[PDB]
């Protein structure tokens, strides 16, 4: 027996209290409503309320995305929306894994095949093939090596791209040569033709993505910002695109959302822009993923998606 | 010791010659000039002069390319150019299988995950995140399911598509449901959201892609012509994109190359154009698969990738 409390500001609410009814049977689950002050053992949340969790002593939190910066933020803010007893989990790949993949290798190929070019001649009735690029001179770089960051690796190493990553701490992936901390970023970035951000957003990573970045980069080189739209200065992004710097960026995610109208990303002719859909939260295979970590739990068994508050992730 | 003879009327002939030359020591490589009647084994030919072939009792020619409908029609309307006792071989993979499945996986992945949409919402700054498609509304049609066929499909299951192809005879692909003939193509086209063929020209193919085929669709299907422009009724494609029918086209090939800038494709909002560079010939590869192909017909071993000109592929 256990008592669950759930919130998010735009789902179908309804919808998750019965499937966590089915999936968890001896769970009573509840929508939590301001002055909801009855015991919970586990929150569901997106955005929640300070109220929803100050001074809880709560078994567990699982955020409904994968990443997790705005409840750290809001936790800053005010510490005492949760006590430090209480873990914090995320949704730990649930379909974001195969959905990420999808996107970066659609895109890695639609730029390695110029069809970027060929669309520019395409739009002048020009009729001209190009020389072919080369898998030596498109080395993929993976900012974040993480959870997300792996898949990808893994995906495009299929193809044959040569492949590097970047992490705090190193990795053993065959094929993949792991860098390691601020010191070796440059030499990581130096042979970066195309650079995959799946970076989470915390103070030492936010605007890592500027001038001084950009610059060390191979000419013609591409950016698929998938992460957070914090990681990029979209200024210097913009003044590396008109220099010829970067040939192509696809955007996910920006330093507001929606994006304003107003900004010149929207228009410029090298940028794609999709409306931070690159991996969806899936209510069927997070429900699946909550329940499995809360038995697992109660089973004292070993759990993975667990938040380091002290290290931001 | 054998005589070669090539005749290409573009790539860079004393390349081939040297290249050739290395990777068979023993052989004498001459590019074929009009006058030569001079002895010759092999001849490595694309477009040949018709006095280049005729009356020699070669024992091969290798056509430097996957398709071979230019030189079976020119066989056809000059009967006397190649002696029915010597075999034809085409290009068999050499790196186009590869190519192909870059091409496939990319732009399957691109509609998949609604990149067109997303961009017509850009062009008018307008943020909104659309539905997801699902795998089981995405069944892929493989019209054609021989070297590059069974590639395209090899690479597409492996995103968990459900697939289908389309042959003469029956295959055998674990996963892959095989339809065969034209008396079980309406069934196969009934399921497909994507199209993509790979047919080769035959008389038996031509105009295959027309009205009444389109027609059996489903609704919002996608096109993507990877084989030869001559399977495409351009005029009744062009129906089928304006009456929503197909949501989209991708087009490498056509019934007149370069496509004539009067043609509507050019500027048509759901048509991608590229100029028959979806699988290229590359030198290095070709010569590799010639020079094993000339020693396995030496040592009598079985060999592949003979045209059959009475089936006409
Ligand atoms: N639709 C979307 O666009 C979408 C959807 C899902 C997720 N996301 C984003 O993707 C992010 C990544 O998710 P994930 O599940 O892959 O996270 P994760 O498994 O926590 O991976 C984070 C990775 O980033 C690295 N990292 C963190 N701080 C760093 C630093 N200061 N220097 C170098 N590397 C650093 C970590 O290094 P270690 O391996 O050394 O710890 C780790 O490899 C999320 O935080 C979210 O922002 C976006
Ligand atoms: N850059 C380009 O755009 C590019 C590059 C390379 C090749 N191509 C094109 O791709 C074509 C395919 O190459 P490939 O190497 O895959 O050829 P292949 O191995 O000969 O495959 C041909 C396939 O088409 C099927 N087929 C032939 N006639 C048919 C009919 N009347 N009804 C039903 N199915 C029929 C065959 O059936 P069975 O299996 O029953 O014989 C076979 O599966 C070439 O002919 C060329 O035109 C284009």
């Amino acid at each position: 027996g256990m008592d669950i409390i759930f919130y998010h500001p735009t789902f179908d609410t309804q919808w998750w209290i019965e499937a966590l009814r089915k999936a968890i049977p001896q769970a009573r689950v509840r929508a939590w409503k301001s002055g909801d002050n009855d015991s919970a053992d586990y929150a569901l949340v997106w955005h929640p309320p300070v109220e929803m969790l100050a001074g809880r002593d709560l078994k567990a939190v699982f955020a409904l995305g994968a990443g997790v910066d705005s409840i750290l933020s809001k936790l800053q803010a005010h510490p005492e929306m949760l006590n430090p007893s209480v873990p914090l989990f995320r949704l730990e790949d649930t379909g974001m894994g195969e959905q990420m993949q999808e996107y970066a290798v659609s895109q890695v190929l639609h730029w390695f095949r110029r069809f970027d070019d060929y669309r520019i001649q395409q739009n002048s009735s020009h009729w001209q093939p190009l020389p072919e690029y080369h898998r030596e001179d498109f080395t993929i770089g993976i900012l974040g090596a993480g959870v997300l960051g792996s898949k990808v690796a893994q995906s495009l190493q299929t193809w044959r791209f040569p492949l590097r990553c970047w992490s705090r701490t190193r990795k053993s992936w065959p094929g993949v040569q792991s860098f390691a901390g601020r010191e070796e970023l440059s030499a990581f970035l130096s042979q970066c033709r195309v650079l995959i951000n799946l970076l989470p957003n915390t103070p030492e990573t936010v605007g890592i993505i500027n001038q001084q970045l950009l610059e060390k980069l191979p000419d013609g080189a591409y950016l698929l910002n998938l992460a957070r739209g914090v990681h990029v200065v979209e200024d210097d992004l913009l003044a590396a695109l008109d220099s010829g710097k970067v040939k192509g960026a696809m955007l996910d995610v920006f330093n507001r959302e929606p994006l304003p109208p107003e900004s010149p990303l929207w228009q410029h002719p090298r940028v794609t822009i999709t409306p931070h859909v690159a991996a969806i939260t899936r209510p069927a295979e997070a429900v699946e993923y909550i329940s499995r970590t809360i038995a697992q739990l109660e089973k004292g068994e070993k759990v993975c998606g667990q938040v380091d508050r002290a290290r931001g992730y």
